[PDB]
């Protein structure tokens, strides 16, 4: 099984909105579950943050918290479907590169910084140009995405595209390991 092991801090980043449904957002928070299992996730190793958006953004666990497997896995357990009538992709990107990755909340100076966000729908607000030092592997869900938006996001990273969320947990957790310990996509 292909393995992370590594400095780096890693952000999760789940939309919970009405059009992604109670059920699909479950998927995707046991997707998340199975990739931080597969993730040395330690003190010295990677750090895991993790962020539900809507209407507005939650941070489910910040930088700052406790960084063992157990404290963030039982954390995730815990995160409530917020079920928000917007999907406002951009305030959620704003929130990784203004709170997210900074030292102040957790972030290590020294680690790369990695963000993989999963959507189903187009983004209802505007979406800004994020640092370059934040790199976003977007996880484009369903028919609905909007590929070219998520294309522009992502850049140099290609969006990982899923059929459904129900091949989600199944199919992307291997796909995402692989960007995690190489640092690139796919051929
Ligand atoms: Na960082």
């Amino acid at each position: 099984p292909k393995r992370c092991s590594m400095v780096l801090d890693v952000a999760f980043v789940l939309e919970g909105s009405d059009k992604i449904g109670e059920a699909d957002f479950n998927r995707s928070k046991e997707f998340m579950e199975e990739v931080i299992q597969r993730m040395d996730v330690g003190q010295d190793s990677i750090h895991v943050t993790v962020l539900q958006y809507s209407y507005m953004v939650t941070v489910e666990y910040p930088f700052s918290e406790a960084q063992s497997k157990g404290d963030i896995l039982q954390r995730v357990r815990e995160i409530r479907y917020q079920g928000g009538n917007r999907t406002n992709t951009g305030l959620a990107l704003r929130y990784l590169s203004d709170h997210s990755f900074l030292v102040s909340q957790g972030a290590r100076e020294q680690a790369p910084a990695l963000v993989y966000m999963v959507t189903g729908n187009p983004a209802s607000d505007e979406i800004k140009r994020l640092p370059g030092d934040i790199q976003v592997v977007p996880i484009g869900v369903g028919p609905n995405a909007n590929v070219q938006e998520l294309e522009r996001i992502g850049w140099p990273n290609a969006p990982i595209l899923i059929q459904d969320f129900e091949t989600l947990p199944r199919e992307a957790p291997d796909l995402v390991l692989q960007r995690c310990s190489s640092g690139e996509g796919l051929e």
